[PDB]
């Protein structure tokens, strides 16, 4: 059937849709379709191109209220070289004193960042197990364990200057802790002389792996 209304969604509304590139873009909801128990949402992107999307691949074009964001909530967030995209992830932390009132996001590709409320958008129809549409099995299983074990979160305590081994492309590299920010650590890879922010509970940090 063709619907005009479905839950709080209405045909003609502005919305965000996931493109094939895996980045999210503004568009208009032009149709809602049912096929038995299933629902699909037709989006016309601002470039005139159209996709027929599952409800976990559209997001509201507003910032979620804080009382609607939980650990494990499925969101689209602002993602950082010198460019900014909108990319899907999972809420890992909500605002508290220790994180300076920010949200910790674990993005689907394995990146992590702190963001503000104004950098988040809620996915319209998240899966019951919100991690189940994370493409990479290793990423997906990590999130399942993290979200379900929460608030039990083993983490390594690290200090600036500390020498550790950090994983990259499947092997261990000599690295140094450059700075710490809440549950994230900035690691300098010593051979390459570039940095990455990594979650302190990541098994990419050799002390966590052990
Ligand atoms: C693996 C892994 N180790 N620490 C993290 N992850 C992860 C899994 C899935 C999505 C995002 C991340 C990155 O931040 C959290």
């Amino acid at each position: 059937e063709n619907l005009y209304f479905q839950g709080d969604l209405i045909v003609s509304m502005r919305i965000l849709g996931k493109k094939r590139t895996k980045t999210w873009h503004k568009g208009t909801l032009i149709a809602i379709q049912t096929v038995g128990p299933g629902k699909k949402y037709k989006v016309k992107f601002d470039n005139k191109g159209k996709s027929l999307l599952s409800g976990n691949h559209i997001a509201y074009d507003y910032h979620p209220p804080a009382d609607k964001l939980y650990v494990g909530s499925r969101v689209v967030a602002k993602y950082k070289g010198n460019q900014v995209w909108l990319y899907a992830g999972i809420v890992a932390e909500t605002p508290n004193v220790k994180n300076k009132l920010r949200f910790l996001i674990f993005f689907d590709d394995g990146y992590a960042s702190y963001v503000t409320q104004s950098e988040l958008y809620p996915i319209c129809r998240p899966l019951k197990k919100t991690w189940e549409d994370i493409e990479d099995i290793s990423c997906r299983d990590f999130i399942e364990e993290y979200v379900t074990a929460y608030p039990n979160r083993p983490m390594v305590l690290l200090k600036s200057g500390q020498l550790i081994k950090t994983e990259w492309e499947g092997t261990w590299w000599k690295s140094r802790v450059e700075e710490v920010d809440g549950s994230l650590v900035r690691i300098l890879f010593l051979d390459d002389k570039r940095c990455e922010w990594i979650y302190r509970g990541s098994t990419r940090l050799e002390p966590m792996f052990s």
